[PDB]
């Protein structure tokens, strides 16, 4: 049944090279047959124990698609691949967005900046390998430190215009949790006008409807595209016209952590002092911004609906944003860690593994099979585990790792798993799942 | 410390293998060997089996799709449209001259050892551990290809042992897999080339260190044998009369004995025709005896035979140990032979970095610590020896080879061969059967 | 969630147990149930100790061999001085006063047990070869000191327990088989009619109180009756055959002796022992391999035991049927058939088994009892023995699969004497020394 | 040559059980034939993977030697052994120290408080082992919480009389680094008067004089014994008469850590709030007291000679005390980390392993074989590695662990190793070296 550690690490590496199109790795074989932004950070993490040179290539490809205003788009499309919707033709960024790259097709929205974490792992691997391998990673810093700064500066200046230290989203897809209950009350206020016809491609691949978002949800995902296109993806116009404007507390906590990670890399590798100062200021700002959202009793973080001007209260894994980035008073972080481990999340009596369900099994929003409405996601298990280790919670990080691997031992490298039975769901051969396994072992 | 952990090493080896995959064939190395080779493809299938039984099966189906009509599996199946290797499809000219060559694969004109039954066994053993749909894939490969395998073994037995001596005749040193072994030096010394059409080497464009590859003089004789074969359209019935090189390869013969027995047990387990299993056992036994008849009375060491000179070939290489693979030596001679293996002419030599088997003894005048088959340590041989020893029931001795094999492989170079004293990787890096050996041990 | 130990955790725990059962120069088979040294547990303890300390492993066998009777028999228990909790103890065997051949300076039992000792010597020697010159010297010193002793142990089996030269070992007590209550011995035991049996109190079922896991009182009455029988003739080898109510040829023991003989012969060649001994060992290796083959079913290859009193073959469905797999000898077709029986649904392939492992009794036999000692449970000592013999036949994958599943089963860390075939519940004594030894060797 | 991880773990547990005298483990089979206080904490850490029950026994036996005033004596002598000097007779503690326990026989001095760390490791193993094992550890808490509090309160109140946040030592033996260059200048002002004759036993067992302190140093060590003896070991009278009085900044940092670790336990298991508040108070006082020693450029921590009233500058592993407990400003800590890597320590070109030598190889006090004057000590690698992981420095802690296992892969379980050749030194079969390996793999 279950593969040994060497078998599993081999089958994961075999998977990662098999999803490699040449200079970009698709996020899955068929369902996501393109380069996605946060997956590509994870693919670089997974590739770094295999080939520092090729992990660097993965980040160099994504950054070559960076928008002129600094935004890393959430998709970089593979030349001449179909199979996915909405494709280049639906976004029309090449024709409508003055900031879109001249020589890459890309989407029009962003995604969380996990990228600095991938740079850290590459550097830590490279330092354990040759002098020539350190030279490759250090040359990659020399080449892309500016691009990474523009990425972080664009988030902080253009998606936190009021310096609240939370990132604004104009599309639920930018959160990475497309159908999370976090966004349900925001989406209920999105009223599509004349929606141009389309046919989904995702549920041609994953045909079980219980596992993917609904048609109605997709009608709202694509309407938001029309609103964006109408204004040519102009940052200065989105606030006026978008029917979806939310402050994503999970994305912001990730941003806080990334700025700190990048700042320490800037210190270690003698990057400009003004950059490190900006990174540290953003780190602290978005840490404070996460904490301001948090429940008084449990420390759980809240999303904010900018249009409705109300806190979003749901019971998902994003409530734990503050654990990633710190800043909660000591007492309230204990409360939060107890919520994490208690029967609403990791301690629910029915879970096969001691892992974080995307939505709490006790919430009325919970759906054991439905994407971000409850399944266990290895990508989140890794991110939480790496961030916990970084907080100095060595044992808590080890247990996540240990259950992560045990769940991963079937070798399906599933996109997500059913919380109660462990059945693999979503795409098989999902690249960032294989990256998580490879980072934990490699 | 430059060394990888076991999971790091197994991952890099799998990443290597998929990186050498052109689609339905795996090249034997990135650049040096940018096509499918016959016995490398067997090992690649062994290395692939823990990754994907389905894709391991594809590798063997691809090689068998290039099998000649008389049953010979040629030693190269060229990739469509690939240069960078000489002699290429144009030099062999089998596409136009060999009546038996396949109509839809480009291939070489010579054969290579029948390690393929061993890969089938590993595929079947992995597939039996991975559930019903995976066993079905392996079983259906057996249904499609049992005949081809039988024709492969029957061509060796009937066409390369036409006197029923139990030893496989070669017409080219390349068929042994040890191109420049000291095994063939006296045979090659009697190969006088005629008007050899000019050519330029490709191999030493990629491996430029001349100490690591054969000499121009050796290549001149390698290509001349091609010419003798070409002039006769690769016709099995003409080769004995015209070939300037005709040797009995005791190591190939021992492999064939082991393969016949492996294939026969597979035939029994999977209800293949009884008459086929009988044939396989008969050949196993005959080639076991033929290997033994070559052996030294004191040490048990096996000898190759020069058919043209009518001479036993006495050299000090790892092929001497052929009878260890296939058994049959009287108990006391096999003890002497193991004593030779473990003592200072070979594994116990005091200057070796690892307890592994050099391709030529470091005490032989023929020894060269960098030169291909004239001394370096070859991971493919470590694996074959280790797998065969385990099968003999020598669990500990098979374990020690495996252990030292992994230590040597832990630089991650997956080199084709290593310098015996310093451990320096030599030949092509990223060599597919070295990666396969690592995967098999840990997979 | 996961109550399993990692391999390094399990290995550490196994070595920790093994050291805790060490009384100084002998290891107890278990902490409480078996608080003395057992002959074939001692061979496995030495196997377990070789990756930790070749010196202490050599000491364990030295102590055992210091208990060897004057005629060569290795008795199955060497009692720890002054320790109780086990019955029958030295006061009941009375061997210091009744057996002319007991050792002057050791309290021991008066029966024997299978000769796995040579396998333990092979494992010792293999480890010491890997450790360096000083360690190889310790192991070689042990061979100079003990080779004659080992030969006398083997020659006593060959001459005094195979007197008609049939290639099979006669036992006078089921305890000598190592499988006390195996179904194998039920019909022979049915002909043991106790007489005046001096009263006694069991100690084993005070430690293991569950009666579903141990032999019955009536079996113990028959066990203690045979003691009275051989005690009545001063444990005299020449007198035993005319007075013992239990006289069986053990085919499993016989195959083990065949293996041992070959193993010890090969040690003898490597270490230049007297040529006369090696030839004798090769003679016994062949004689007992043939004597094991002679028992086998012409269709299935299954080996049978023999009741020499009833003059009847013992057909039962226990792990012992597979004795020919350990020693070789069967014709090709007979051995393929036997393997089919082993992996088929009557044994390792039974659909309700938790692990792919050999149950001591076949789950489809009417004699099957899933908890009751040797009438069904999975014994890690048998899994190791089968695995190590399998690898030695060259069945690399077959032996790997048993080891793999043996480690899965032991990965609970109980180091149980035996496991429930269906639920995997640990049964028997916890902290059983040879179960710890199996894990250590599979990983050390 | 080198053992596999499973072999080395089996051999480490073998050694540990063989040094078990029943309810106490000897720090080594012959050189240290009694129980030592921080060895005992490390033994409990090494036993936790094998037997939480037996690990709890180890600390019960230690705390049963706890003096009436709270002090944990640094040696609990085994009944009957006489192969070590100074023994029961030379300490005269069972007659001269009014706080020495009844029925034990202990030293008259203390050793660093690593014990809370052993308690946390025990609790972490127990939480992964199920309900009965948890109960064992939580019953140890109820039994021993007051005793641990008393051990911390004695150090805070009686060894920090001026509330300076640093521990005062009256014997170099109390640092665990007997002949560290750290103490040379304080020892040089110890003039031994009428020293009763004695014979060392330590150099009977370890014959090479290059690996053990000199006779002149043992004279000072046995003279400090006479001073506290002549005053009946009375806390109130020691400062008036002791001619060796140093603040030990490494010990101080360990206390800081221990206090924070025991505070967190106290919160987790609902101990009285007053103890938790006090522990957090001491953790901060000693964190501050450690930071107050440090060089404003490098961050290197200094010890302080109370009699001479001057800072003790040496280049030993102790300089890195602040890395354990936190506190330093960001720039100073970066500077101190560069000192720890880099050529004067872990980064020295001639080191066989990337490990921290007890003395800088570039110090003029360096001696590659001489106890604490240079060699690499597996106890310090474990301590540094575990504290590093607690700071969130996952990779740094992983490199020491990796190198520490590679060095221990000989299976000698040596007390210390030659930094350049890797030669095993000191006592072989040293219990806390075996414990370090077990925890790193248990």
């Amino acid at each position: 049944p279950s593969f040994t550690p060497t078998q599993l690490a081999a089958r994961a590496a075999y998977l990662l090279r098999g999803n490699d199109l040449g200079t970009m790795t698709t996020a899955a074989p068929l369902l996501y047959p393109h380069m996605w932004s946060w997956d590509a950070a994870f693919v670089a993490i997974g590739l770094a124990p295999l080939s520092v040179e090729r992990a660097v290539v993965e980040l160099d490809t994504l950054l070559s698609a960076q928008w002129r205003n600094g935004m890393i788009p959430h998709i970089v499309f593979a030349n001449g691949v179909d199979g996915y919707f909405p494709g280049p033709a639906r976004w029309a960024t090449a024709t409508l967005a003055d900031n879109a790259p001249r020589n890459r097709l890309t989407s029009g929205i962003t995604q969380p900046p996990v990228h600095a974490i991938a740079v850290q792992r590459i550097l830590e691997h490279a330092r354990t390998r040759g002098r020539s391998t350190r030279a490759v990673a250090e040359a990659f810093l020399d080449r892309r430190w500016g691009d990474l700064m523009r990425w972080h500066r664009w988030l902080a200046e253009c998606r936190d215009r009021n310096e609240r230290g939370r990132i604004t989203l104009y599309h639920g897809w930018e959160s990475g949790m497309d159908n999370s209950p976090r966004w349900d009350s925001a989406y209920a206020n999105v009223v599509p006008g004349k929606l141009p016809e389309y046919q989904r491609a995702d549920n041609v691949i994953i045909t079980d409807p219980s596992q993917r978002p609904s048609d109605g949800e997709y009608d709202r995902y694509l309407w938001l595209l029309e609103e964006m296109k109408a204004v040519r993806y102009d940052d200065e116009r989105l606030p006026s016209v978008m029917s979806f404007q939310v402050e994503d507390v999970f994305f912001s906590a990730i941003f806080s952590v990334a700025c700190q990670v990048l700042a320490e890399i800037g210190e270690d590798y003698k990057r400009p002092h003004a950059d490190v100062k900006d990174l540290y200021l953003w780190a602290e700002r978005f840490r404070a911004g996460v904490v301001e959202t948090t429940d008084q009793r449990t420390g759980a973080a809240r999303d904010f609906d900018v249009l409705a001007e109300k806190w979003l209260v749901t019971e998902t894994a994003a409530q734990f944003a503050p654990l990633l980035c710190g800043g909660l008073p000591h007492d309230r972080e204990r409360a939060l860690l107890k919520l994490l481990e208690g029967p609403r999340f990791c301690g629910h009596p029915d879970l096969k593994y001691g892992l974080i369900p995307s939505t709490s099994p006790v919430s009325r929003d919970f759906r054991p099979r439905e994407y971000w409405r409850g399944p266990v996601w290895p990508v989140l298990t890794w991110l939480f585990s790496w961030c916990f280790a970084r907080r100095g919670w060595a044992e808590r990080a080890r247990l996540l790792r240990q259950e992560g691997l045990r769940q991963a031992s079937d070798g399906s490298f599933a996109e997500y798993y059913e919380p109660f039975t462990g059945e693999p769901l979503g795409s098989m051969q999902q690249s960032w799942t294989a990256a998580a396994v490879l980072d934990w072992l490699g």
